[PDB]
């Protein structure tokens, strides 16, 4: 339904800039990625679709130059050439400025697919030149995954807000999902730490498993586990683990008490702190202790 509406808009366009907008963590990105093949009914060769998604928190003017060079040539197999820019609010002022001509008047054969979850974060100059499209993960999809994985859906709260991870769970099915959870349960701590920073499902399950170890390790051995984790995961990796664990601790616990309100306020605050202003080990210790004691 969504993809079909876009397809029609695209087929009667002589160049178009679209912004796929949604509250889900990955649905805007996945809709963007599947769009070209949905319109063309053929899979994408690299000469016909370009994906822009830098590893950091900024999309610079250099990324915009890349896009502009790519758009100057015709597609090989496809009718149209596609550019996908994930989480486009990351564009710098120079990047946005440099992208106005191509965005307002893209080549007749071009489709620029930007995506974000924050429409108002974009400069009015981007908003003025892009056809906005709000996307929502349909109810039927949730009912479809719940029915495939059963009780595991309520046991994994992230799935309701991360479409792609919910889709990986749906592809594995009940037995393999339960089997993956058990494989991580028996895995050695050194090996488990190599997965806590992975993308998607396996990273989420590894994070859940590491938290459970901090929650259940015998009192005498808690700091031994903590030292082993903090000696392996440091700097930016530690900041990333803090962020991920804070999200899991927040979303996978209930907070009714007055004492809980102090803990929630602390957990909520961590999410908004920049890497330069946080003590990693002290923060990790506190979130894990919060979680461990909440579970007790
Ligand atoms: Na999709």
């Amino acid at each position: 339904d969504q993809l079909e509406t876009l397809k029609r808009i695209i087929e009667k366009s002589e160049g178009i800039s679209i912004l796929i907008n949604g509250e889900d963590l990955s649905y805007p990105r996945e809709v963007s990625l599947e769009l070209p093949e949905y319109v063309e009914k053929f899979p994408p060769k690299a000469s016909d679709v370009l994906e822009i998604d830098p590893e950091g928190e900024n999309i610079g003017i250099d990324d915009i130059r890349t896009i502009k060079d790519f758009l100057n040539y015709s597609p090989e197999l496809y009718t149209r050439k596609y550019v996908i820019v994930h989480d486009c609010e990351r564009m710098t002022q120079q990047a946005a400025n440099a992208f106005l001509k191509a965005l307002e008047e893209p080549p007749e054969y071009a489709v620029i697919v930007l995506n974000t979850r924050r429409w108002h974060y974009l400069l009015p100059t981007i908003k003025s030149r892009v056809f906005r499209v709000v996307v929502n993960v349909p109810k039927e999809f949730r009912d479809l995954v719940k029915e495939k994985i059963g009780d595991l859906w309520e046991e994994l709260p992230l799935l309701e807000r991360d479409f792609k991870t919910a889709l990986e769970a749906y592809k594995l099915g009940a037995e393999k999902l339960s089997g993956l959870m058990e494989s991580l349960k028996v895995l050695e701590t050194e090996k488990l730490l190599k997965k806590v920073l992975s993308k998607g499902l396996e990273g989420y399950l590894a994070c859940r498993e590491l938290l459970e170890r901090f929650s259940k390790v015998e009192s005498k051995e808690f700091f031994a586990l903590f030292d082993q984790v903090t000696n392996t995961i440091t700097g930016k990796d530690a900041f990333l683990l803090i962020q991920r664990l804070t999200r899991i601790i927040l979303h996978e616990n209930t907070w009714e008490s007055v004492e809980d309100q102090k803990s929630v306020s602390f957990l909520d605050s961590i999410l908004r702190v920049k890497i330069a202003n946080l003590n990693n080990k002290l923060t990790l210790m506190n979130i894990l202790a919060i979680h461990r004691e909440r579970k007790r």
